[PDB]
């Protein structure tokens, strides 16, 4: 409708200009999330997170990624998936449009914080993984791949309710180097660029996360890519003939064949004392050949989630047109598209 009144403040060397409805902005994440503040939305009574994009139209790559994040956020309407509460710019025209602010729920913590600082019963694990899978079914149904699912991008409130963050944005080589959580959840096919990957990479990550919730320990805490691969192959076995043929990277194929063949281990011996149904599901997620991993929709129907599974309450997404991903456009063209998306935004019911 009408343009709200905006007010300005400096928050860590940066000037935030936001509608009056948003009060008590304070930075959050310790830099980790980007440039993000928590706030109180006096209009809804919700605690919100506000991300200010940093000079978003500085290159074609920045402009396109700004548009991509906004498109993604606008599309996602699911309880277990972060969605857009509001998007604004103080700009009164396309000519002056140069900052984008995205508003979402503030859950209050991430899973990293939880699995570090609390004791998780088998029931907690069931509920947390059920929700990630319910969110992923939705995401994958729109032909979106997370690609970087890990504890730190699972946002969780005090009732253990969960929303997935950061899907579809796909890190520098440096960030993925060494003993780092940034690589510990990645499917091997993506870690070592074995082949054209798909949504199945996300299921590997869920297996890694679920294992960690059950044991309180990182499943594959490799010191580097090669050490991580060795940790992985020790648990799930070395690839067989069928999978080797699917590694299109002649280079990666050649290297993996240099390794001594190892059989898949007994998961009941690896996950001592765990619910046999949890062990069964982990076996179905942690399959080296991505073609053979359980899908999110298949997983929701697995006996481990009998207590939460409701097939009438696991919605899919409306079609997501991502044809823009193949498009080469100028900065001003990506910017104008982003502007149209800001201007046309209608807040949720
Ligand atoms: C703590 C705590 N509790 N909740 C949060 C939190 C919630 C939402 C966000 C958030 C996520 C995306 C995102 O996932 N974009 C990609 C397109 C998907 C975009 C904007 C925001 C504010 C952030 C950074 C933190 O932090």
């Amino acid at each position: 409708q009408e343009r709200p009144t905006f007010y300005r403040q400096e928050l860590n060397k940066t000037i935030w200009e936001v509608p009056e409805r948003y009060q008590n902005l304070s930075p959050v994440g310790s830099g980790a999330y980007g440039s993000v503040c928590a706030a109180f939305d006096t209009k809804t009574g919700l605690r919100v997170a506000v991300k200010k994009l940093s000079r978003p139209f500085q290159s074609i790559i920045h402009a396109k990624r700004t548009y991509r994040e906004l498109r993604l956020l606008k599309h996602m309407k699911h309880e277990n998936v972060i969605g857009l509460l509001d998007v604004f710019t103080p700009a009164r025209s396309l000519e002056e449009f140069n900052d984008v602010y995205l508003v979402t729920h503030l859950m209050g913590a991430d899973l990293n914080n939880i699995v570090k600082c609390q004791k998780l019963t088998d029931d907690h694990v069931q509920f947390l993984i059920y929700q990630i899978l319910r969110g992923l079914k939705y995401i994958h149904s729109a032909d979106i791949i997370h690609r970087d699912l890990k504890p730190s991008n699972l946002a969780v409130n005090e009732d253990c309710e969960l929303k997935i963050l950061d899907f579809g944005l796909a890190h520098t080589d440096d960030e993925m180097t060494g003993y780092v959580a940034t690589r510990w959840y990645r499917a091997p096919e993506i870690m070592l660029n074995w082949m054209h990957y798909n949504q199945t990479v996300d299921i590997w990550s869920v297996g890694c996360i679920m294992a960690e919730l059950l044991t309180g320990r990182t499943l594959f805490p490799g010191t580097d890519h090669i050490d991580q691969l060795k940790l992985i192959l020790r648990l799930v076995g070395t690839p067989g003939a069928e999978l080797l043929k699917k590694i299109s990277s002649e280079s990666a194929r050649n290297y993996i064949q240099s390794l001594t063949q190892m059989p898949k281990m007994n998961f009941a011996n690896v996950f001592i004392g765990a619910n046999p149904l949890a062990v069964d599901l982990l076996e179905k997620m942690l399959v080296l050949d991505s073609d053979k991993r359980i899908t999110a929709a298949q997983a929701l129907a697995h006996a481990y989630f009998a207590q939460y599974h409701d097939p009438d309450d696991e919605p899919v997404a409306d079609p997501y047109d991502q044809s823009f991903e193949s498009r080469d456009l100028l900065i001003d063209e990506w910017k104008s598209l982003t502007y149209d998306e800001v201007i046309s935004f209608v807040p949720p019911p």
